[PDB]
């Protein structure tokens, strides 16, 4: 199709079948529960190509071919009523920024936008006109599309409008009224002394103020930018307090500065490192390598609350955007390495899967359900992750929602606003810690995304496109990476208020002032005006000073990573702001920053104290069987696999304790654990702890109890001086809200003034969001959360192969209790008050401060001394929960005798008091029990019995039995949350799967078998000489995971070479010259038109690059491998391989989700001389991707395949069978097939990443005989010897 749209041109090109068999059957079920008659439903992608120009038969070919792509799924002609679904007018799609690159990389400039859609073919001949309006609302997402009755009405989608000039508001012909107006009109949420300053600082300048200047100083006024709350006097009780909430958080670094770099300086903090080869590509020679020198930690934990409220999926992935780019603007420019994620929502209400606590209270229409949230929300957070490439190692999530008599009485409390949490940490360079200055003249730049009208319901509906932010980041370490040569003197990212606010703070920050023309920013919607231009929040950009003769090499720097930029502005010595409008020829703002800036008066808040008395909890409906069950079904306690495996855990290759633990992957490690470099054992370490639901209780002991959890989720891992733990703390409240103000200060000051300058924690970074409540007529009803401090600890280790885990060893043991709740055995505001819809009494607390330090040292010590076997603390669930995990990460039984805990068992075993469980050696007992004692917690431990073989949790209290049951069974009702969140977000019959599996007890967890010895390095004799032969390690915008693809190949004695797309294009690099190359994984356009499609393609437009490739594979000696995205993008490219014409197509995972996995897999027999002595090996390898199945054009295809003895790798179970089965094969491939190979054997695809654990410690669960070399490196060295 092809007709006219404005002055340019709109092509229609139909798409492939859009709708899996299992999705169409969810929507017809879907259609039948709400009474709508619908016979059956077939759904097509639809292309829109707005074009600016002609394309010839040659381009037409190639456009045509470019939006060929998907899983090959069954095609039906068009049939009953079309209703196309497309994004809503006025917007622009991330796959439309991405599929748009690529068609110009393509060569196609005619293109100037592509967008997609979904053509649905409804037969219903029977509804009505209101059926059709609700068949259509469960067709779209009303805060992102639009539905179309015509293809044609797309044209709408690509209208260009005029640019909208800029407004002045009328002070000065109206008075006061104009700016009330305004405040109004424009929702500027002014407060009345704000536009008392603005009343005069205009009628003072003389002149109407622009709507542009009100709104940029609105936002930089709200609670969010400002931190009014944070920083006001107080007055509690009647007595004013001497400290703001911000005072007391910095008293921590006063009284503990300790090994901090940077705090309440930077958009995150800094603490020292270790000194390790940070490994990367050299500026002259492309050539990667270490440069021993300190790596620096950054941290920083941010939230997204309101957005997720309204649109989950964008909500969550900007959380985690946003934070990224905190990250990365560090300084003078930093590297994020690995992040955390929390989410926190009321009671989801699974259909068919409610539990007895869960009432329905109702909600706004205008917010989504805490399901919806838990569905969408991880998939979006694990989007940008994924995309960007940071692993996600971990988390928390809570669910709670209650009518509670708490401190303002009996209310609802609860998460209706939710709470989404994004941090991580990062690792940046001594040199570039402090911000450098700005020198006047400095070039101001905004290096990123092109400006939309995102920032200002739908104003809260955010949009990510992590690929964008990945280009950004290639920049920003190439920056870096020049060390002294730096071009970055200020790096500031952008978020709330867009550039109306990180423009102004970048210069103010740096002593200047700055003059802008607008028509230098980029833009990709014309008709917006001077205030959506400077205002809009749109993601992904940052906003930098280079010096004027730092110019070129930043456009170097930018033309190579395809990364857009654009100079907008000069740093003047006149601390004033200009903004000025070459269109228009005129100045939208022209003010000083002393005015822009100024500050009206601080905020003084006089409140009250308000403390709810608590109710002993009704034990009538309990049991302590029955609480066991209801206990394991709560999310908060529950298996959060769905949280886990949709996020990469091994991107970096740094990665050495992830949340999966053990031979079986229970997810239950208590914290992460990143390596420093990729070449050392030193490392970084993250933990989170919180405890919310204590706040409608006891708001200090909440307070105190997050600082202690972070603290026992991250003792068994070896670090040393407590000091060397940093914290954030991220304070959620309902301002206003009846004790909620009293609370917060109360809180604050038990852990900033009291506990942890006590324990020597220092909280260089934190942030508040304010306003935890939400507002609705059900016929007034309010939801409001309890106080909420969620603790991210952050620090250095010291050696990451002494991390302990849940995982129980069965040989001869002791497990011993370390009850830091010195035997209170609150049970007030637990899991176990909250499954019986109750609140308590008293709730757990710090007991004894120097008890909590005295545990953390003592479990120091016996880290360092390889004195315990496993270590779990306890939390939500109690120590039930914590033994139950345990059993299930060692896959046995446990005998545990309680009477020495108190009468009262259902206490004993179900208070969420600080402590946990350490398995040892039977023959160290008397020796840990004595170290325990030199720390003064001998009254605290007591001895519980032991871990055995077997499938039997028993627990005793002399000759009573108090609870017995088969661990498998309590395994599978804790993994039903999951199990139910998987089957209504995946593909069902994956769900059940992996659900059903668990219930194996046989299943003997991963397992190896070796063909070969992985320690003898059968490359040294040629690394010895000297002699490096040179391997392009090959990427494209988007890619990234080539750095530890480079690492891989240096040990086995290879010279890696940095060659990016844009350096074949350019000349710079010449395949002739090597002898080896890999494509590597990441997303190169962020698989838009097809996983590796765009990569392949632009290589196969691009002739002259494409006869590159082409003759590198022809060559007698050459060697390629493909891994992951390179196995897709080279699957695509067979037409230039010798001996590839039977290979498969790699396409969208049977389970419809991107699975991270550690998955087993066996080395079959083929020509591969990569796998070579490898044959008959087992052994799990790193996963990470959303299209991975290998897909055939049909049996005889298949066939042929496995005749020619092509294949390379199959996935296999944990009995080690080849299987279809999920997760043990995790994408649905046949025969389970992931690697193939040529017929010569010379060039190999595989879609796992064997450069991700080709060290021992970076394998999530491993044999404990194992050398720093895993079965993996063997790869890398065949390709070595094989180049001789
Ligand atoms: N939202 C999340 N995203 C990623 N991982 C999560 C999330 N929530 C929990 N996890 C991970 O699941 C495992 C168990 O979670 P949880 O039981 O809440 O931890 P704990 O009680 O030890 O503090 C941990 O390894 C944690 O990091
Ligand atoms: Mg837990
Ligand atoms: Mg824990
Ligand atoms: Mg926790």
């Amino acid at each position: 199709g092809l007709v006219p749209r404005g002055s340019h041109m709109m092509e229609i090109l139909r798409g492939s079948p859009a709708l899996s068999a299992f999705r169409i059957n969810k929507l017809l079920a879907r259609f039948q529960a709400a009474n709508l008659q619908v016979h059956n439903i077939y759904a097509e992608y639809v292309h829109f190509a707005d074009l600016n120009a002609p394309l010839n038969d040659s381009e037409q070919a190639q456009l045509t071919r470019l939006l060929q792509y998907g899983p090959a799924l069954s095609s039906h002609t068009p049939a009953g009523k079309l209703l196309l679904v497309t994004p809503r007018p006025g917007t622009i799609s991330p796959w439309s920024s991405k599929a748009t690159d690529i068609a110009h990389n393509c060569g196609l400039q005619q293109v100037d936008r592509l967008e997609r859609g979904v053509a649905y073919y409804i037969e219903a001949s029977t509804l009505t006109a209101e059926q059709w309006r609700q068949v259509a609302a469960e067709l779209h997402d009303r805060m992102m599309e639009t539905v179309f009755s015509s293809l044609t009405d797309a044209e709408k989608l690509f209208i260009h409008h005029q640019p909208a000039p800029v407004s002045s508001v009328d002070l000065l012909g109206e008075g006061r009224q104009a700016l009330i107006d305004a405040n109004l009109r424009l929702g500027l949420a002014l407060a009345e002394d704000e536009i008392d300053y603005l009343q005069e600082a205009f009628t003072k300048l003389g002149r109407n103020p622009n709507d542009i200047e009100l709104y940029m100083f609105a936002q930089a006024n709200s609670e969010h930018c400002r931190h009014k709350i944070f920083n006001a006097d107080w007055i509690i009780d009647g007595k004013p307090q001497p400290k703001s909430l911000f005072k007391m958080i910095k008293n921590t670094f006063e009284t503990t500065p300790d090994y901090v770099l940077s705090a309440y300086k930077d958009n995150a903090a800094v603490m020292e490192g270790s000194a390790v080869g940070r490994y990367f590509a050299d500026h002259n020679t492309g050539r990667y390598d270490f440069h021993q020198e300190p790596a620096h930690i950054l941290m920083k934990v941010e939230t997204h609350n309101h957005p997720t409220a309204i649109s989950p999926w964008p909500g969550a992935a900007t959380g985690s955007g946003g934070e990224i780019r905190d990250e990365g603007a560090t300084g003078r420019g930093a590297k994020p390495k690995a992040g955390l994620v929390g989410f926190s929502v009321s009671n989801l209400r699974i259909p068919g899967f409610e539990q007895p606590w869960e009432e329905d209270f109702g909600k706004p229409e205008r917010i989504v359900t805490a399901l919806d949230i838990m569905t969408e929300g991880p998939l979006g957070g694990a989007a940008f992750n994924n995309e960007f490439g940071r692993p996600a190692l971990t988390g928390y999530f809570r669910t709670y929602e209650e009518k509670v008599n708490s401190h303002n009485g009996e209310e609802l409390r609860g998460y209706h606003k939710p709470i989404m949490l994004a941090g991580g940490i990062g690792n940046i360079r001594a040199d570039h810690v402090q911000k450098g200055e700005i020198v006047v003249g400095a070039k101001l730049i905004v290096l990123g995304g092109p400006a939309m009208n995102i920032g200002l319901d739908f104003a809260s509906v955010q949009r990510d496109n992590p690929e964008m932010e990945r280009r950004c980041q290639e920049v920003i370490d190439r920056c870096w990476q020049l060390g002294d040569a730096n071009p970055i003197l200020f790096i500031h990212d952008v978020g709330a208020g867009g550039l109306s606010n990180a423009m102004p703070e970048l210069v103010s920050d740096g002593g200047r002032g700055g003059k802008f023309e607008l028509r230098d920013i980029l833009s990709d919607e014309p008709g917006m005006s001077p205030l959506e231009i400077w205002c809009n929040e749109s993601q992904e950009r940052y906003v930098l000073a280079v010096a004027a003769d730092q110019l070129p090499l930043f456009d170097e720097l930018c033309k190579r990573e395809r990364a857009p930029y654009a100079v907008i502005g000069d740093a003047t010595e006149e601390q004033h702001l200009s903004l000025h409008d070459n269109h228009f020829d005129n100045q939208p703002i022209d003010l000083p920053l002393d005015v822009l800036l100024g500050k009206t008066p601080k905020m003084t808040r006089d409140v009250q104290t308000l403390k709810a008395k608590g109710d002993a909890l009704n034990r009538a409906d309990i049991t302590i069987a029955d609480a066991v069950k209801r206990v394991l079904h709560l999310p908060t306690v529950a298996e959060k696999t769905f949280l886990v495996t949709i996020g990469d855990r091994t991107v970096t290759g740094m990665v050495a304790r992830d949340q999966m633990v053990g031979p079986w992957q229970v997810p239950v490690a208590d914290c992460a654990v990143t390596t420093a470099s990729l070449d050392s054992y030193y490392g970084e370490a993250m933990s989170i702890g919180e405890r919310a639901p204590v706040a409608l209780l006891d708001f200090a002991a909440s307070a105190r109890l997050a600082v202690g959890e972070a603290l026992t989720n991250i003792a068994a891992t070896q670090i040393g001086d407590i000091k060397r733990i940093k914290l954030s703390a991220n304070w959620m409240a309902a301002a206003g809200h009846p004790g909620e103000d009293a609370g917060l200060y109360d809180a604050v000051k038990a852990v900033g003034e009291e506990l942890c300058p006590q324990l020597g924690l220092t909280i260089p970074v934190g942030k508040d969001s304010m306003s935890m409540k939400t507002r609705w007529q059900e016929g007034q009803r309010e939801m409001t959360s309890p106080l909420s401090l969620v603790i991210s600890a952050f620090a250095r280790v010291e050696d990451v192969r002494h991390t302990l885990t849940p995982q129980l060893s069965t040989e001869d043991n002791a497990l011993l209790l370390i009850d830091l709740g010195k035997g209170h055995n609150a049970l007030g505001a637990t899991a176990l008050a909250q499954v019986y819809r109750q609140l308590g009494d008293k709730p757990a607390d710090v007991r004894d401060v120097a008890q909590l330090k005295g545990f953390y040292d003592a479990m120091q010590a016996l880290v360092a001394a390889r004195k315990l076997l496993a270590w779990h603390d306890r939390s939500d669930g109690g120590l039930l929960v914590t033994l139950a995990e345990m059993a299930f990460a060692g896959h046995c039984g446990v005998q545990v005798d309680i009477a020495a805990l108190g009468d009262d068992h259902l206490a004993a075993l179900f208070n969420e008091e600080l402590g946990g469980v350490i398995q040892v050696r039977a023959e160290d007992r008397d020796a840990v029990e004595a170290l325990l004692a030199q720390y003064g917690l001998a009254d605290c431990v007591h001895y519980l019995g032991q871990a055995l073989a077997g499938d039997r949790f028993v627990i005793t209290a002399n000759d009573q039995t108090v609870f017995s049951e088969s661990r498998t069974t309590l395994r599978v009702w804790w993994a039903e949350t999951t199990w139910q969140m998987q089957r209504l977000r995946d593909n069902p019959q994956c769900a059940d799967q992996e659900h059903e599996a668990k219930a194996n007890d046989t299943d003997p967890g991963l397992n190896v078998k070796l063909s070969f010895d992985i320690n003898e390095d059968i490359a040294a004799p040629y690394i010895a000489t000297g002699a490096r032969p040179k391997v392009a390690v090959l990427r494209e915008q988007g890619v990234n995971s080539h750095v530890e693809m480079a690492a891989a190949f240096h040990r086995a004695g290879f010279d890696a070479i940095d060659v990016h797309m844009s350096d074949l294009l350019g000349g710079r690099i010449g395949l002739g010259n090597f002898h080896a190359l890999v494509a590597c994984g990441g997303f190169s356009y962020g698989d838009v038109l097809g996983a590796g499609e765009g990569w392949a393609k632009s290589i196969l437009f691009n002739h002259r690059v494409r006869d590159e490739f082409e003759t590198f594979f022809h060559r007698p000696q050459t060697l390629a491998l493909g891994v992951c995205n390179g196995c897709q993008m080279m699957s695509n490219l067979r037409e230039l391989i010798p001996g590839s014409e039977l290979w498969p197509r790699f396409v969208r995972n049977h389970s419809d989700r991107f699975e991270a996995r550690f998955s087993l897999v066996e080395v079959t027999q083929s020509p591969s001389l990569l796998l070579q002595g490898m044959v008959g090996s087992q052994m799990p390898i790193a996963v990470s991707h959303g299209e991975g199945r290998v897909e055939v054009r049909d049996d005889a295809h298949l066939a042929a395949l496995e005749s020619k003895g092509l294949v390379a790798l199959r996935y296999v179970d944990n009995f080690g069978k080849v299987t279809e089965t999920y997760p043990a094969n995790p994408n649905g491939s046949p025969n389970g097939i992931t690697a193939v190979t040529t017929e010569n054997g010379r060039v190999t695809i595989m879609m796992p990443h064997p450069e991700r654990v080709f060290r021992t410690v970076a394998n999530s669960w491993h044999p404990e005989n194992w050398g720093e070399d895993s079965p993996w490196m063997r790869i890398f060295r065949n390709a070595r010897k094989q180049l001789g």
